[PDB]
This record gives C-alpha cells, sequence and structure tokens, in this order.
C-alpha cells in the first residue's frame, strides 16, 4: 500500500516512551557491567531509592533513582530518570546516550555506527510492539502459547541491543518479525545430494520425515516438478527455507548453485507457519502434532544469527538422540519431568567455494541448512498450557507484569508457587550437572514451561546440539556426537548456573518480585537456596561434588553480556550467605 | 509470482557463457596489474597470438591464447582458455578461479567473501543481460538515446568485479537495476529544515525548481498533506529519494528522525523514471526536458556508493556553476562544443546522530542527499542523437561490437571518424588540462557523446562536482566552490589523461579495433598523437607547460584499479613514440 505505513508505528510520544524505557535499561546494564559508575547525591524521589549521577560527554548529565540489588544490579525507576545538557532539560534518547558514551564503549569507529543502528532498529521494534492491539498482562497470563510466544516484547533481559534484526527492510519487518505474528509459509527447494546431506534419529529416515511433514501429495508433486523439467529426484533432496533467506541469499550468493540446478526453487509450502521468538523458527498453525520447522537466516541480531554447520548438519540428531536417552534412563530426572524438545532431522547444503574459500569456522558456512523440532504441545496433558519463561519477565505496554497475574490465578502464595517453578527449573538443570556434568543454555527463551492451572508442573528445553555440553572429555560417546564433550577448566563448570540461570534470569526476576512486591529480593534467595539445599540432602552420595563444584561460593565468575557483545570482578553470590 | 522466476535467467548454458567471458576479464585485468604472470608456452590456436599458462593454486591451470598489446594489455580471446586441474578438464568457473588466486589477491580472509559475492553478483548480472531480449549491435547502434543506455552489458570494462550491486535483493533487482528497464518512481519525503538544506545555481531557487519539476498541483497537494496531518509546510523542504533507500535504510536507519516526523513520507511521484548505468540517477521517460535525478543508494558497487556529503550537499551547484562559465568564456572550448551537464541543485538531509558520533569522512553522512541534473536532449539539435561513450566499448550477446556499426552507420572511414572522435573526447580535456588546469572523470560511463548520423560531433561531461578538480590552488574561487581546487604533485597533473582516458579506455578500445579489424594499434596511436601535436602547434603559447607537463613523455604512472578495489612499475607511454 502507501510507503509510509511501514513506519506507520513510528509516532512522537510512543516514541518518546520506548527511547526512557531503554535509557533505562542502557543505564541498569551498562551500570551492572562497569561500563558505567554512577555517583550516588543523596535520597532518592522515593524511599527505597537513593538519587544517582552520570556525567557524561557532551556536556550530558543524567540523574536518576536507583537501588543496588544483588549481583550489582541496579534497579532504576524509568520515571525517575532526568537528562540535562550544561543544566538545561533535555528528552531521553536512547541512541544520543550511546553517542554520550562512545567513548566508554570501546567501540571501534566503524562499528560504532553499526551498533547504533542495532539500537535504532531495537527501538523502531520497541515502538512496533507497544504501539500495536495486545493482550495486557491479566489476560496474557491467561492465553494460550503462541498467543503468549508472539506477544512477548522485550527479548533478551540483559543486552541493550537485543532486538536488531538487521538485514530485514521496513516491509520484510512486517512479513517476517515475530511480534507482527503473520503467518509465514516456508520456501521448498530442491537440493542436490552433490552438495546437501541429511541426518535424524536412529528410529526414523527421510523418507517417512517427508511423509508426515510434507505428505505424499507433496512430495510426489515434487518429484513430478524436477522430473517435468528435465531433472531427476533420485538426486535431490527437498528443503524447506526462510523465504527472506531464499530472495535475500540463496537465490543472489548462491547462484551458481542455482544455475547449476544443484538448488531448485519448488515454491511455498501449503501450511502456515508463525515466527517464533528465534524468528526462523516456526510453529506450524495450519497442523496439529506438526513439528518446528528451524530455518538457516542472515540477518544480524545480537550476534550475526546462523545455521547448522557442517559438523551440526551431520551430528545434531546424534546428540539430541543421546541426550534424550540420558534423561530418559534418569530414574530422577523421569520423576521430575524435566525433558528436551529433541532437534529429531536435520539437512544442510554445503557451499564448497565458501569451504574452498575459507578453511576456519565462518556464517558463510552455515547460510543454508534446516532442522525439525519436536512440538511440545503432544507431550503433555489437557488442562495443561504452555508458556515460554521469558513470559515470567513480561510487562505489558501499560507497565503491568504478567508474573503476578500468572501467581494470582495459580492460587497458590507467591513462595508456593517459586517453589513449583524452582524445582521445576533451576533443580533439573542442578541435577544435570551434578549427576552427569550436562549444561544448557538455560534462558528464558530457550525454556517452555509446562503450565497446569496458574501452577508451573515442569519444563522443556530447547536448542540442544548447538548449546548443550558433558562437562567429562571422558563420557563415552557415539561418533557423530563427540563434540558434545568438553575439556573445560575447573572455575568454569558452573558457569550455566551463575551466569545463565542467577546472573542473567534470576537477576532480572527479583526485580519483577520487587516491583511487584510479591516477594523481598532476600526472601527468594533463600528459597532458591533451599531447594538446591534440599536436592543435595536428598543425593548425598555426590557430596565430594558439591564441595569441588561449590554452589555456596562466597562468590562466582561475573560474564558481561553487553561488554561481549561490543567487543569483571567476581560478584557476590547471592545465597553464599544460605 | 512465483519465487522461483526472479533467478529464472539462471541456466546450465548461459552461466557457463558469462563465466567464460569474466575467466577472460579476470586473466587480461589481473595480469595487466602484475597480479598474474603469464608464462609463454608457444604459438597460439590462431597465428596472431601466444599460447600462455598459469599454474594456479588447487592444481588448476590455464592455458589461453594472447597478444599482448600497448600498456601491458592481455587480448585474450575468451575461447582459447583451456582450464584443467592435474590434468583433467575442468569448466571455466569465475569464481572457482578467484578462489584459485586467493592467495595472489592479497585479500584479508574476511573480505575475501565479499569479494566473492560481488563476483557472483557480477555474473548473476552477465546472465541477465545476455539471456534478456535485446537489440544486436546493428540495430543498438541506431537506436535512440535510452534504449543504448539501459542495452549496456560491460559495465566498467577494467573493474572484474563491476557490477556487484550487493543490497539488493532478488525482487530489487528486477525492479531497480538498469539492465532490467523497469519504470520507477520517486520516493517524495518532506524532509525538515532543522535537519535539511538546499543549494541552486545563482538563477534559480527552490520554489522555481519544484515548480517545474514536480509541478503546482504537486507541491500544493504535498504543503496540504503535511499541514492536514497537523504539520507546518513551512518548516519543510520536498525532497526525492530513492525507493529502495526509503524502505532498506531511510525508514530503519533515520527511524528516530521518521518518528519525530524530521522525515514524513509523502509517497511515490506521479512521473516514472528509467535508472540509468549509474542505478541511482534517473532519466524521466514521462514527461519532456525534466531534469535527471540523482538519489542517495547505499549499496556496494565496485566501492560503496554514496551521496553528498555534507560540503557536497551545499557546493554541488556553485561548483557547477563556476566551471559552465569558464567553459562558456573560453573561445576555444566554445567552438569545440565541449559541455558540462549541470548539477544544477543539490538537498541534503543531515543525520546529526551520525556526525556526532563520527568526525570523519564516512558514507554515514551520505545517506540522504538528491541533485538534479540538466537533461542533454533539449541542448541538442533534430537530427542528433546522444549515445553514452561507453556504447563505443559494447560487444552484444551474439559477439558483434557496436563500433563498426556506428562507423559503417556514418560512411566516413574509421581513421576520418575517429578523428572526429579524438577531438570530440580527448581535445577538450586537454584544453581544459593546459588552458584551465580543469580535470574530470572522463571514462565511458561519464562521457555522453552527441551523435549526428553515426558521426561524433561534440560530447558532454557529468558528474562534476565530486569529480572535477582545478590543479592549480591560486585560482579564484566563490567560498563555496573552494574544494574544486587541488594541490597535486607534478607527477599527478596528467594523470587524467594517462590513467583515466589512455590506459582506462583507450586501453580497451584499440581491442575492439583490432578484434573488428577496424584499425591496427599503432595506427590509432599515430591518430591519437596526431590530434594532440595539432592542438598544441595550434595553440603555441602554451608550449612552457607542454614541455613541463610532457604527455609525449616515454613512460606514464600506472594505476592498477583491480589492486585498489581488493585493498605498479610505470608503463611505456603509447604515443611516446610519435
Amino acid at each position: 500500500p502507501h510507503p509510509a505505513e511501514i513506519v506507520a508505528h513510528l509516532q512522537p510520544e510512543i516514541w518518546n516512551k520506548v527511547n526512557r524505557l531503554l535509557v533505562r535499561k542502557a543505564i541498569s546494564e551498562y551500570a551492572h557491567e562497569w561500563l558505567l559508575e554512577p555517583q550516588r547525591l543523596g535520597p532518592g524521589e522515593t524511599p527505597g531509592f537513593e538519587r544517582f549521577r552520570l556525567t557524561l560527554a557532551d556536556g550530558a548529565q543524567y540523574d536518576f533513582d536507583a537501588q543496588v540489588m544483588a549481583m550489582r544490579h541496579w534497579r532504576i525507576p524509568p520515571e525517575s530518570i532526568v537528562k540535562t545538557v550544561a543544566g538545561v532539560p533535555a528528552p531521553l534518547d536512547a541512541l544520543q546516550f550511546v553517542i554520550e558514551i562512545r567513548d566508554k564503549l570501546g567501540l571501534p569507529v566503524d562499528r560504532l555506527p553499526i551498533y547504533m543502528d542495532e539500537i535504532t532498529s531495537t527501538l523502531h521494534g520497541s515502538a512496533y510492539k507497544h504501539g500495536r492491539t495486545t493482550l495486557g498482562a491479566a489476560a496474557l497470563a491467561r492465553a494460550d502459547y503462541q498467543t503468549i510466544e508472539t506477544s512477548m516484547i522485550e527479548g533478551h533481559p540483559s543486552f541493550v541491543a537485543n532486538n536488531g534484526r538487521l538485514g530485514f527492510d521496513a516491509e520484510d519487518y512486517h512479513g517476517y518479525a515475530p511480534e507482527a505474528a503473520t503467518p509465514v509459509r516456508l520456501m521448498w527447494l530442491a537440493v542436490h545430494k552433490d552438495n546437501a546431506h541429511f541426518s535424524c534419529l536412529s528410529d526414523m529416515d527421510y523418507d517417512s520425515l517427508m511423509s508426515e511433514e510434507l505428505g505424499e501429495s507433496a512430495v510426489t508433486d515434487f518429484a513430478a516438478r524436477l522430473r517435468e523439467q528435465g531433472l531427476h529426484p533420485a538426486d535431490y533432496y527437498f528443503m524447506p527455507a526462510h523465504p527472506w533467506q531464499w530472495f535475500n541469499k540463496l537465490s543472489l550468493a548462491f547462484a551458481p548453485y542455482v544455475a547449476q540446478r544443484k538448488i531448485v526453487c519448488l515454491g511455498y509450502g501449503e501450511e502456515q507457519y508463525l515466527a517464533q521468538q528465534s524468528i526462523r523458527t516456526f510453529f506450524n498453525i495450519s497442523r496439529p502434532g506438526k513439528r518446528y520447522v528451524k530455518t538457516s537466516l542472515s540477518i544480524l541480531n545480537m550476534g550475526f544469527m546462523r545455521g547448522l554447520s557442517p559438523y551440526y548438519m551431520a551430528g545434531t540428531p546424534a546428540i539430541n538422540e543421546y541426550i534424550h536417552d540420558l534423561i530418559s534412563a534418569d530414574p530422577w530426572l523421569r520423576a521430575n519431568g524435566f525433558r528436551i524438545l529433541r532437534e529429531v532431522a536435520s539437512m544442510g547444503f554445503r557451499n564448497y567455494y565458501y569451504e574452498a574459500a575459507i578453511d576456519t569456522d565462518t556464517p558463510y558456512k552455515k547460510m543454508f541448512s534446516a532442522l525439525w523440532r519436536e512440538n511440545p504441545l503432544t507431550l503433555i496433558a489437557p488442562g495443561q498450557n504452555l508458556m515460554t519463561m521469558a513470559a515470567l519477565l513480561h510487562v505489558d505496554p501499560q507497565g503491568r507484569a504478567l508474573l503476578p497475574e500468572l501467581i494470582q490465578a495459580s492460587g497458590l502464595d507467591a513462595g508456593t508457587w517459586l517453589e513449583r517453578y524452582v524445582d521445576a527449573y533451576l533443580t533439573p538443570l542442578i541435577h544435570c550437572f551434578y549427576a552427569h556434568d550436562l549444561v544448557f543454555m538455560p534462558h528464558g527463551e530457550n525454556v517452555i514451561l509446562v503450565i497446569q492451572d496458574g501452577v508451573p508442573v515442569r519444563a522443556f528445553m530447547k536448542d540442544i546440539a548447538e548449546e548443550s555440553s558433558i562437562l567429562n572429555p571422558q563420557v563415552r560417546l557415539p561418533q557423530a556426537a563427540q563434540r558434545l564433550a568438553a575439556d573445560v577448566p575447573e572455575a568454569y563448570k558452573l558457569l550455566t548456573i551463575f551466569v545463565d540461570v542467577f546472573e542473567g534470569y534470576f537477576r532480572h526476576l527479583t526485580q519483577i518480585l520487587v516491583e511487584t512486591e510479591l516477594m523481598p529480593e532476600h526472601d527468594f534467595w533463600r528459597l532458591v537456596a533451599g531447594r538446591i539445599a534440599a536436592y543435595q540432602q536428598a543425593h548425598p552420595q555426590r557430596l565430594d561434588k558439591y564441595r569441588r563444584y561449590d554452589l555456596f561460593a562466597p562468590d562466582m565468575i561475573h560474564s558481561c553480556l553487553n561488554r561481549l557483545q561490543l567487543a569483571a570482578p567476581n560478584l557476590p553470590n547471592p545465597i553464599a550467605c544460605f
């Protein structure tokens, strides 16, 4: 339609809103990572807080209220932030804020503009989310799996520039952005076996996967269309791709292969999907029980997004199959309910041009891949619902948190609710590490909570082959799942808990718990500590390991996500006192 | 339509054709720049030639016929190129060829893949040009200005990776590529005077420009639409933009300004344009006598394309006005007919975010600009036609050169024709330098020849403000055209002739002249030399300058375009013997 509509969501008032919100996160997170060292001025405008000041570049000054919580966390009320330049009141402008601290960021002056664009696109995305007609916290807490998934707003809670989606143009955004909730249909391509290869669980094959995913009429029509145009279906696999990847990468940079007919565009599938929060993973909304489809997508989001490297193209299902058997044969895990969502099949098209040119790891070897992942809706009972754990940190555009509504709907009290939640989420991770040296990437985006009438019953873990490690070089592994085993320094064994769970997620959850007056910070950590202690007491025989990898150590390693993206002293351990 | 159609032009047979053509250019140009040093084997398959061999990486070997012409030029018959790997015949693959010499290219292993994509996109573009229904050499030589412009194929004759257009997706290409000849209509935006500024010739204004370009009904409707939505037209200029730039850059990276209403999307203009060979300059095909519109476009083509820097936003018309007056007041230039096409007005939107962040020159300060340029059709007589000088090097997909057809249609003989052409093109440049120390960028893309019944009568020069220099620091200049003057080392004064004309263009023209048997190499240079000598004899008083800047010097400076893009011993001067 009218070319102006794709930016219709960019209004002055809403822009100012999301900018104030981002400056708050920028200050809180940068200060958390020692990038900023706020100086205390005096009492806050609200008793619980102190007034702080940042004296910056361009004569810019920011005063704000803050309560420094555990793990050097800066809790800042957004409305308390006041900016002045040389004494003159100024509007909160997150982009301008980044410019004013460009010297502290440490960015090289050629990546700076890129990071600026990541901030801008993050704001662009924020503006859309806050202006879109969406469910409020109360209604959202009671909504279905996919509604909650698409209604998410914050993204990764630590990264300031977390929703760049650089690569999408203004039209791509409205069609492919998860927040737009626009049904997408896959691009289906015939890939030559000279370049393409396939892997799946021991108990399945390509023929049975395609039969379940595409159906027989579709596969038939694909082999017929190849054969009609003079090709041999025998030399081909059928492979799904993100439409954006086809139009922007595969049809262009992969031109030689298209021209030589190693890649043949078969067109759109008939079934529709909804992009998940990972943008390039799709939930089938047209058919019941179908698998997620995860495709390679060459956009820039935080890091530059990938796709199965040659190794993972081949070993992904092997790794998932080993891990699923491990968790299945574990009596404790079986009783807990914790379970992974298997990437059951994967396929990769290999670009021998890029591989001959670059002998090291590169995003250029990961531009054409796909995998299929277990659908969790088939693995739960009637009366249960699924929600991304990211939902626990959700605050609607009116400022209302989802968590209090969720806990209210459960009928439990915050204490009992948070215990149910901790044993469904944290305890199993801690068991996997102690019993199996098995670690994941346990953040809000990767954990799907099984909810039963407001109550957290158990949890699924996804994103397995590329995040999972067995911190034991001696574990006996199938030949294809070998990179699973890792030889890691001692001080990095518990990183997954200290860094990924505690500082990466719990750190943000306690801010919600305090803002909503659900629970005092210290009460939450006593709770967390009691669950770990309870688990340990019930499995006393690994006391040797509990001592060697001390979860109750005074301090812990502090990983600065933002500092790493742009590319610390240990942090007091919140449960060390218990 | 069907997603496969945007690559429909990628067929195996045509792919193989354009690859063989590009390998030929890659070998010829890299060898010319000392990147490759072919070893002679023996006699060619054709008497005029010698057989040469490149022994490369991956065990790859290339044998080819070649006649080394003046200026270390490698004339290679494309069909004579034979590739083998360890003795086994292999198909010509330009991308694979670049990989095999990646070690000699000197590319850093993170720019390599980018250069690979530039090569691939160049081939992608070639495939489309060779497969598209187009006029043959004979019919093309007699065609109108815009048909010739869009029917061009080679691009810059020296750069191997010359048509990358990276940034365009597969759909962008078919809509915006010059070779697609798809009528485009401008995006019109309201730009706030807080950020935007305008410049024009002394004898015009913004109100009169807009009246001629948009009309009164359009301007009125623009001020009305601003005013209707609560804005003040008084704070705004109206500014054209490439639709791609709006959807891919301005609506996204310029989001803060859109959101604050510093930029307001007014929508498409009603008039249609054809993209020129520069991709971002447009010829009005809807209306008679309207100006070219040149917009900023952030794609990668050879170098990363630009747009008026803050300086040129403001000084462009001043520079063109000075230069146009200079050439006008010159009795000799007036008699010759040589004339520039003025960039008569320019406008630039300034991004203070980028300017506060980057204190040096950057493509980030050139993302939103526009200028208007004289239309040459209004400056010629009935019975005359215009053609880009690039047309002289044109060879249609069947292998037929345009030049012989053009010269045939003139009724002149090659000698007389080439003299007419040289005095219309080279002599005026040489006069501008000696009389005025005035230099341009005199390549095929910037020169428009005025043709009268096959005969070259005179020439226009375009691309003025950003290429023109007066090699005399003492020239008295208006305060806005000051960067025009340049303080250049002695050995770099004649670069514009030795490098831009002789090695950059004439070098390729003589290959055409020899292939088509129009004229012997040595006869062309005697011809060129006689025109320069003739001019000098007719203007004897600057003998001091003729001696100081010797055009007949034994050797000359050799600039390696490809080596510079990827980032030599003097070359014998072809006319030094005369």
